[PDB]
């Protein structure tokens, strides 16, 4: 397993445009195109994503040449962020896999906001960051993802993967 597989198996593969779990426009794996309300606003993002008259369905080599970029920005963001870098750095490489997964998902904005969370995660207290990290929006929002990265973060170990 990793990142790649990891965030697959969370997103999923949708090749037209559709509504992800706040009712914004994305497509692709996970990749969020507009936050605005109008289709033609995401059809003019996708176009200009692609670089071509997509019409609102691309390929799946498209769709995972997006991927590619986005895991790419998520590790970049983290590396530039002096609240998340610090953390990412003291992490072994599992755990560096949910901190991705999580900041792929919220931004690194939201992310940086989990303060104690990220302080416990730093000094591997690993059973109290996942009560700490349960008790939040996102969990409330998407508990069977939230869960699965909370389990990771937990353990060190790819076992909330294995089966899915």
């Amino acid at each position: 397993m990793n990142i790649f597989e990891m965030l697959r198996i969370d997103e999923g593969l949708r090749l037209k445009i559709y509504k992800c779990t706040e009712g914004y426009y994305t497509i692709g794996i996970g990749h969020l195109l507009t936050k605005s309300p109008s289709l033609n606003a995401a059809k003019s993002e996708l176009d200009k994503a692609i670089g071509r008259n997509t019409n609102g369905v691309i390929t799946k080599d498209e769709a995972e040449k997006l991927f590619n970029q986005d895991v790419d920005a998520a590790v970049r963001g983290i590396l530039r962020n002096a609240k998340l870098k610090p953390v990412y750095d003291s992490l072994d490489a599992v755990r560096r896999a949910a901190l991705i997964n999580m900041v792929f998902q919220m931004g690194e904005t939201g992310v940086a906001g989990f303060t104690n969370s990220l302080r416990m995660l730093q000094q591997k207290r690993w059973d109290e960051a996942a009560v700490n990290l349960a008790k939040s929006r996102w969990y409330n929002q998407t508990p069977n993802r939230a869960k699965r990265v909370i389990t990771t973060f937990r353990t060190g170990t790819w076992d909330a993967y294995k089966n899915l």
